[PDB]
């Protein structure tokens, strides 16, 4: 139940929580209050949903927020409890939640991916020429750069969304890596190449992240502070 620590810092750790879970539970229900968000959902949707929200309860518990449902808001954000943020994913084999008190933490984005290439054809469109020419250099050959560079463009978008409501394209964020010499975890910055404007605070320019590859997984975090 610690993978995703691999990719939090020690800047903010006392003021993080996290949950993960590798399968769905049986006997959970959806609280009332958010079945309709998967009313239409096919029954994969509504278990990973469900064991989801389940994982970000028992991680805002840990911070001390009781629990209650959490919405869904502009554009698919979570809504999370006043005075906290935090985001959610899930692939094959993982579901988790990262969340953050709003004092010490002002935005966070995860993303979870299966350690497996991506098609071609996909990369020129979630990559900018720079990338597919500097990632190989900075990573070591063992890794699928072109699956850790997409995983850390949606924990991009997601500590971006809530901050701005704005579109952030793949061509919109330059995303420069480097390795531990460990050679499975590391750092990358992503670089906006657009407005940066917020709703409050300074505008958006970089978002530090961390990474990671371990049991068939790359997991992705940006965990920006509150200064
Ligand atoms: C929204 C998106 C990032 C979600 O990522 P994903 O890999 O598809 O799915 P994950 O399981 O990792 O994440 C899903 C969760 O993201 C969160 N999420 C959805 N929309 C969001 C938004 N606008 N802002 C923040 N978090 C959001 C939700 O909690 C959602 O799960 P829930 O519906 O169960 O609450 C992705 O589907 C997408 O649309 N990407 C396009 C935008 C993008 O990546 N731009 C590149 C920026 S450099």
């Amino acid at each position: 139940g610690t993978l995703v620590a691999s990719v939090l810092p020690a800047t903010v750790f006392e003021d993080l929580a996290y949950a993960e879970l590798y399968s769905d539970p049986p006997g959970l229900t959806p609280l009332p209050e958010e079945a309709p968000l998967i009313a239409r959902s096919v029954a994969k949707r509504r278990n990973e949903f469900i064991t989801v929200r389940h994982c970000a309860r028992i991680a805002l518990d840990q911070l001390g927020v009781p629990p209650a449902p959490i919405l869904k808001g502009d554009k698919g954000e979570p809504c999370w409890p006043d005075g906290m943020v935090g985001s959610l994913t899930h692939c094959a084999g993982y579901r988790g939640a990262v969340v953050g008190r709003r004092d010490a933490v002002r935005s966070v984005g995860i993303d979870a991916e299966p350690h497996d290439v991506l098609p071609n054809g996909v990369l020129d469109a979630i990559s900018l020429p720079a990338e597919r020419a500097d990632m190989p250099r900075t990573m070591p050959a063992a890794l699928h750069w072109d699956r850790i560079l997409f995983c850390a463009k949606e924990a991009t978008y997601k500590a971006w969304f809530p901050l701005t409501k704005r579109w952030l394209g793949f061509e919109d964020a330059h995303i420069t890596f480097e390795t531990d010499s460990t050679g499975w975890t590391g750092r990358f910055v992503s670089r906006i190449l657009i407005d940066g404007s917020t709703l409050s605070g300074p505008p958006l320019t970089t978002l530090r992240g961390r990474w990671s590859v371990e049991r068939g997984l790359v997991l992705t975090a940006i965990v920006l502070l509150e200064h």
